[PDB]
């Protein structure tokens, strides 16, 4: 019959964030669907049983948490018929075709700019911060419209946030920290939402305000985007960049074709995904790949793992665009299915990496300032020194 979940109290936080996969690799294989006393959940690692969970909202609700004192209740942490309204509202501005149209021009300026910056700071600095997180950071203040607000502010509210949202530790500072992030927020769209009714305009405030949104959660569902839309293609950057510069073999098949650039930001996500774990409640007693689960669990889905699974795909822990990601689950499949993925693909592979590695002469890794690396609930690099010989724009 159903089989018990076993209790993984191998399973330690500090290893998660240090290295995920061979953890994941032995959970798949001995138990899909595991508790870990540490995480208060259980975890789901197989990808039958994340994507058999992100599909079925009535079985597994997105409404459980830290995520509501951090920045309210958004879209992200309901489900239908509320999170249907709330997601179509904020459609408009991340449609493929206005993508295209409007953004991507906007994209490529901002590349030329932090590009240049990155330049100026010169070769065996960090891309992380010298070039990866300004630039996506421009890029999603350009996206929602905040005309009074930097692309530091940016910065330095997306962690603050995300912060909050994940401090089981009860650190005050934290709380303090995300908090003023959340009044400066609220503060901001005051003035955005005056100055963006009635004028016309592409950005997301801009339809937004043309269903009207109560307050509460224009001012929600904006701090979740914030938390959901600058670290992530940042990492997605990092990661396409190290893997590229670390296999000529993968970089010629690109250069040879640029068309491929798309399949390079596929594959990275699917590689390394940026959201490594996202938490669903079960509503009724239930069952994952054979395993009971009670009524009332909290589960973590872990994408990461998910997207390493080797009946899904051939040398799954191989970066390979001839391989390919068909089907990877780096921007969900539910109805939550990431609302960002065009304007995510365009910044990073249509427009930020083709300008980086045309620009950037003799571009390769430092022998001397190796990569570093962290996360599990999210992962990407830490630090990315790169070097190069001469540098164009
Ligand atoms: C590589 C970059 C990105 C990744 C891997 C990503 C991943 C995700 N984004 C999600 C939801 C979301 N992503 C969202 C805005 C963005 N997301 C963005 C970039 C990324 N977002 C950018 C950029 C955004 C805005 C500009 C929003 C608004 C949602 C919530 C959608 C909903 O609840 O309907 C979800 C939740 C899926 C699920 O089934 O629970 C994932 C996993
Ligand atoms: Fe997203």
């Amino acid at each position: 019959g159903l089989l018990e979940a076993p209790t993984a109290d191998w399973v330690h936080l500090a290893d998660l964030y240090q290295n995920p996969f061979p953890i994941f690799e032995r959970l798949r294989s001995e138990s899909p669907v595991a508790w870990v006393p540490e995480a208060g959940r259980y975890l789901i690692t197989s990808y039958s049983g994340v994507l058999a969970a992100d599909v079925d909202q009535t079985t597994f609700s997105a409404n459980e948490s830290l995520m509501l004192r951090a920045m309210g209740h958004s879209m992200l942490r309901k489900d239908d018929p509320d999170h249907q309204v709330e997601r179509r509202a904020w459609q408009p501005s991340l449609k493929p075709g206005t993508v295209k149209k409007v953004w991507k021009q906007k994209f490529a300026e901002n590349a030329d700019r932090y590009l240049d910056a990155y330049i100026d700071a010169g070769s065996g600095s960090d891309f992380m911060q010298g070039f990866a997180a300004p630039f996506v950071a421009e890029n999603l203040r350009a996206l929602i419209g905040f005309e009074n607000a930097s692309e530091a502010d940016l910065q330095r509210w997306s962690q603050t946030l995300i912060d909050g949202a994940g401090n089981y530790p009860d650190d005050p500072d934290v709380w303090a920290k995300a908090k003023q992030s959340s009044d400066e927020i609220d503060a901001a769209l005051e003035e955005m939402i005056q100055w963006h009714s009635g004028r016309p305009g592409d950005s997301l405030l801009s339809y937004l305000l043309r269903y009207q949104m109560p307050l509460e959660s224009i001012r929600s569902n904006i701090k979740m985007t914030i938390g959901g839309g600058l670290n992530e293609p940042r990492d997605v950057l990092g990661v396409s960049t190290l893997a590229l510069l670390s296999s000529s073999k993968q970089l010629e098949l690109v250069l040879r074709d640029p068309k491929l650039w798309g399949a390079v930001f596929e594959e990275s996500i699917r590689w390394v995904a940026p959201i490594g774990m996202v938490p669903r409640q079960t509503v009724v007693d239930t069952e994952l790949d054979g395993y009971f689960i009670p009524r009332g669990a909290k589960l973590g889905l872990c994408i990461l793992s998910a997207n390493r699974d080797r009946s899904v795909w051939s040398d799954p822990d191989r970066f390979d665009i001839e391989r390919g990601s068909e089907a990877h689950l780096a921007f969900g499949k539910g109805v939550h299915v990431c609302l960002g993925a065009w304007a995510a693909r365009s910044q990073v592979a249509d427009v930020g990496l083709p300008a980086l590695f045309s620009r950037l002469k003799g571009l390769r890794l430092d022998p001397n300032q190796e990569a570093t690396h962290g996360g599990w609930v999210f992962r990407g690099p830490l630090s990315l020194p790169l070097v190069w010989d001469k540098a164009v724009r």
